[PDB]
RNA sequence: AAAAAAAAAA
RNA sequence: AAAAAAAAAA
RNA sequence: AAAAAAAAAA
RNA sequence: AAAAAAAAAA
RNA sequence: AAAAAAAAAA
RNA sequence: AAAAAAAAAA
RNA sequence: AAAAAAAAAA
RNA sequence: AAAAAAAAAA
RNA sequence: AAAAAAAAAA
RNA sequence: AAAAAAAAAA
RNA sequence: AAAAAAAAAA
RNA sequence: AAAAAAAAAA
RNA sequence: AAAAAAAAAA
RNA sequence: AAAAAAAAAA
């Protein structure tokens, strides 16, 4: 390959976009209480911590969750996800449980193409339930 | 395809990165004076206007330039690029000229793999010369 | 095949969901008045009569309608469907007519993937018009 | 694919059923005492918690069990299942044991076609034995 | 081919629709001010001038824009499009620039299937920015 | 497929037409008297009820007719069509009869390419005769 | 297949045996002391608990052992098996050790065809040694 | 990958 | 997938 | 290995 | 016959 | 399955 | 798809 | 056309 | 020779 | 293995 | 050249 | 059409 | 894609 | 013989 | 020999 700078025979000015879209896998944690569902805010996806503070909308594709702290004594960890949507919330409770007391419980869900619209900060992604005080989420989405 | 939310049989917690790299084509303009070279600052690449204010380093791959305003009376536009490098500046003057007085002049250069290291805000990319008061640049780079 | 109970070499605890989705064909009737459009409520889809009272949302895929009572004297039955959507109602009037005075008139419409979002009890599916006092609907949908 | 609503050339009124059958995997827990067998009631399968309260009968296909709490000190978890049938109870004691003290014990059994008849709330599925105070069951069945 | 009228052996009365959908490419202009974004109203798509006054909803598929008047002295034309959506506005600024001062600048964007829902008169399609006082749009859509 | 908005590399301004042609199947009814021919006016094809009020001309391709009300006592329905043309009316009487007293009679005719010219509101399509007080027409035409 | 009882064209009285042989995998536990070998009695294989109380002889094919309780503090479990035979005891000490302190240690041995003779209650199968107070055995044998 | 239940298509 | 024991079929 | 987003090449 | 949802198997 | 009209792609 | 009547073409 | 029940044949 | 139950192997 | 009667499927 | 919408044919 | 970055699948 | 000049490799 | 830099051609 | 109109057949 070349070891020096070389000329580029540029043509006309191209189509440009200073603020493009971005497909990402965003990791963040949420605090969870015993027997109570926690509504995950879409606003958590927009942050300088993820280089996404310039976005105001996002299209969520999938959600994965893991328990982030140990479970109560004698128990195995569990985590549940209930998808939420502006056009109508679901009543599914996708659940994962650990089979070793020292291991994380995990589960996830995919959003179908027909339900992949935008969401803003004030919207919620899903409800999280667990016997662990913290849950780690990894959300696959398209910032736009 | 599916019309409803479906379960994802998630496994162990994956490797994650909240602040990934980003390959981009960044468009911006610079002011140019007659007979004077303008040093293009790398700092112009880091801005909320490009969603890149969270980065402090960038690896430039190629630089393309176009005249952005009309040339002086009776003249055809021209633009020249002189690559700059922290390990030693080049003396090449890659030039493009218009063949129609109403059209932009354009030129570019590719940086070879061996010279693709990082640059920070205080560094300069290249020197620009033109008979036009403004030059539009489109820089292909890897933010990291 | 086996005539006795046999062991299952079960492994780790699986992913579970006590409240899954359900693809259905829901039959119900609506009362219709001469020259007046009847707005079909989505709420009619949630009922113990269909085993769907545990759901609060549904994604409608297609709607089919049949006249359920005889038409006025000297006439042939007819039924019209006008799709309704939260993002904007349609002005289509899909119509079917009977070709035998003693036979039902029928028609239907398919909702495209891009318009297959959720609906809740307070929403309406479509407007029904007919010269018959009752119309029988069969709605293909995904409860979630 | 289509982006708009389209007509369906519906024919005669079809055969319908407002209350269909449903093949499911039902997860629930039972409390177990040391040295005592717990009779699992079929009634636990009918609940609004599973969207099955509209059913009064079910055909069980298979039963899987996991210990749901930690075992006594110095021990490895174990779980046993004894199939029960209205025409004659079995004396099999299908057992699983953990090989790591921190892991669940698991086992299951399949019901042969010849023994797949209906069961009602007052009937029992099987007897559960364990050294753990709770057992998690996942029953594969056909609600009708 | 036949030179006279011929009989058609018609059967039963067909399914009919007096008010069908219509796929179109709608051309219209908007006034634009220096440094200010113009919100393009969906209402502009419904007009007797396009034979679309009978529609109240439309599904936009793509938007293309061209500068419609000459740019300021010494400049090249430019046009920018920022997609707007009821579920969340985008922050993309798709841009085109002219490479000849006497030529139009142009750009466009495609709406993905998952975001192709209906819009009504009060909704907005996108924001337009330009250095030209007028922009000509051609919107590909499905009236319904 | 894409889940986000994407750029379109638009070129020059295309050829456009705000008021295009439209191929349609138009359904409407006419009142018919015993032993009297009813001249079907072309004007009935132009109406807001069909989204065609912006057109003033139409090219008819084919005409189909069905009896729309029951026939007199003891009789079977019948319908006759006599094509009319500005350059010379036909004397054909294309006829259909029912073979069941409760069923519609139907018939149609195709206009040959050589006779497919435009017609305006004041023109007539055909003459209708029937023993039924109403006839339902479905006219295949090209609005222009 | 048949849904009713059907005739069997039986012939002469067959050879019969009310008390047949049985190939089994028998699970049972033994108590073990630190630094002391435990002689496993063959008599443990004959019990109503295994449905084998009607047998007085058995041919052992293989022996597998697992530690059944946790090991002493700071240690990994271990289990050793020394085969015993009426014609001459072996001096082999087949051993397994755990590689995780929370996991069972396991080992086994196969008896060659030439040493597969019968054993009665008063005979011993093998000697067991372990640092765990209990060992779980699974013996593959032929009851006769 | 096949099969069973609900749905859709053919 | 083959083999051994019980059973069934051929 | 294919696909989607950004980029580059053709 | 294929596909989508629940389940089962591989 | 082909064709005509509107649209999109190539 | 073939044939018969009128017409046209070859 | 195959299968199940009764019968017949082989 | 195949299948079902228990076991073993792969 | 085919056929006849009843049934089921196609 | 394929596809989507309206129409026509098969 | 291939490749690089982010993502998804296998 | 080939060739000429400088360089590198073979 | 291929490749890299400058040039030329296609 | 094909096609168009009327008829008949398939
Ligand atoms: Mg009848
Ligand atoms: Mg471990």
């Amino acid at each position: 390959n070349s070891n020096v700078v070389t000329m580029i025979r540029a043509g006309s000015y191209p189509k440009v976009n200073p603020t493009p879209t971005w497909v990402r896998a965003i990791p963040f944690e949420v605090s969870v209480q015993s027997g109570i569902a926690f509504k995950v805010p879409v606003g958590s996806l927009f942050s300088a911590n993820f280089r996404t503070d310039s976005f105001t909308s996002v299209t969520v594709m999938s959600v994965r969750a893991w328990t982030q702290l140990t479970p109560p004594v004698n128990e195995y960890s569990f985590v549940r996800l209930k998808p939420l949507f502006k056009t109508g919330d679901s009543t599914e409770e996708f659940e994962g449980r650990a089979s070793n007391i020292n291991t994380r419980a995990s589960v996830g869900y995919r959003i179908p193409t027909n339900l992949r619209q935008n969401t803003v900060a004030a919207d919620n992604v899903c409800e999280v339930r667990s016997n662990c005080r913290q849950v780690a989420l990894v959300i696959s989405c398209c910032f736009n």
